[PDB]
C-alpha cells in the first residue's frame, strides 16, 4: 500500500497472509475454512497465517493453517488477468473470534463513488521496494467506468472495476496482490492489477467480486 497508514493490530480481521516462507499475497477468510485470494498468486506449498499483524513477529492470535486445494478460476486468463479470482480451502477451520473472522460476500455490485478499505503487507513505494512489518490500510472510492477505460483502454473487462485516485500518490501495489477491497461490510474486490503503483491516472485494477458469487457459492458447495 502506497499513500495509506498503520492499520492498527487486527483491526481488519478478516485479512490473511499467503506465506511459502515469506508473504507472497493478500486474501480474504470468506468462512471458516475457505479464503478468496486472486488467481495470479497460485503456487503450491501455499500457508495461510491469519490473525496478522507484524508478519515477522508472532505476537498472539496468529493461526497458521495449510491450503488443502487451491481452486483458480477454470476461466483465468494470466494474459489478460481476466477472471483473477482463486479460492484455498484450509486443511482445519479457523477459530473466528473477535481477531478473525470473515467478511460477507455481497448481494449487489457497488456503484461508482463508494467508499472502500484496501489492506496488505504490499510494497510502500511507488518508485522502489519497501515492505512493511505491519498491515497498511487505504480508504479509497470505485472510479466510473469511463474513467477506468480511459485510463487502460482494452484492458478492463466486464470482471474489472478501478479504484483509487488519479492524481497519484495512493494505491494498492505488488505484495497486496490477492487482498480486499471491503466496501460497507462487503468483499467487491480483490487486488489484481496496475500500471506501476501510485502513478498519475494510472488507477489500481480489481476483480469485480459481485460477478463471482454464484460461481463461489456452487464450488464451496461441492468441495
Ligand atoms: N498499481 C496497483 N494498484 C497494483 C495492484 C496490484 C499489483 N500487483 C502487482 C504485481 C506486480 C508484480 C511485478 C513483479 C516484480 O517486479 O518483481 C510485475 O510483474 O510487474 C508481481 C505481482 C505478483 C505476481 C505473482 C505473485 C504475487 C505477486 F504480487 C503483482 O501482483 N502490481 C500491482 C500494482
Ligand atoms: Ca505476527
Ligand atoms: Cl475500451
Amino acid at each position: 500500500i502506497v499513500g495509506g497508514y498503520t492499520c492498527g493490530a487486527n483491526t481488519v480481521p478478516y485479512q490473511v497472509s499467503l506465506n511459502s516462507g515469506y508473504h507472497f499475497c493478500g486474501g480474504s477468510l470468506i468462512n471458516s475454512q475457505w479464503v478468496v485470494s486472486a488467481a495470479h498468486c497460485y503456487k503450491s506449498g501455499i500457508q495461510v497465517r491469519l490473525g496478522e499483524d507484524n508478519i515477522n513477529v508472532v505476537e498472539g492470535n496468529e493461526q497458521f493453517i495449510s491450503a488443502s486445494k487451491s481452486i483458480v478460476h477454470p476461466s483465468y486468463n494470466s494474459n489478460t488477468l481476466n477472471n483473477d479470482i482463486m479460492l484455498i480451502k484450509l486443511k482445519s477451520a479457523a477459530s473466528l473470534n473477535s481477531r478473525v473472522a470473515s467478511i460477507s460476500l455481497p448481494t449487489s455490485c457497488a456503484s461508482a463513488g463508494t467508499q472502500c478499505l484496501i489492506s496488505g503487507w504490499g510494497n510502500t513505494k511507488s518508485s522502489g521496494t519497501s515492505y512493511p512489518d505491519v498491515l497498511k490500510c487505504l480508504k479509497a472510492p470505485i472510479l466510473s467506468d469511463s474513467s477506468c477505460k480511459s485510463a487502460y483502454p482494452g484492458q478492463i473487462t466486464s470482471n474489472m472495476f478501478c479504484a483509487g485516485y488519479l492524481e497519484g500518490g495512493k494505491d494498492s501495489c505488488q505484495g497486496d496482490s490477492g487482498g480486499p477491497v471491503v466496501c460497507s461490510g462487503k468483499l467487491q474486490g480483490i487486488v489484481s492489477w496496475g500500471s506501476g503503483c501510485a502513478q498519475k491516472n494510472k488507477p489500481g485494477v480489481y476483480t469485480k467480486v459481485c460477478n463471482y458469487v454464484s460461481w463461489i457459492k456452487q464450488t464451496i458447495a461441492s468441495n
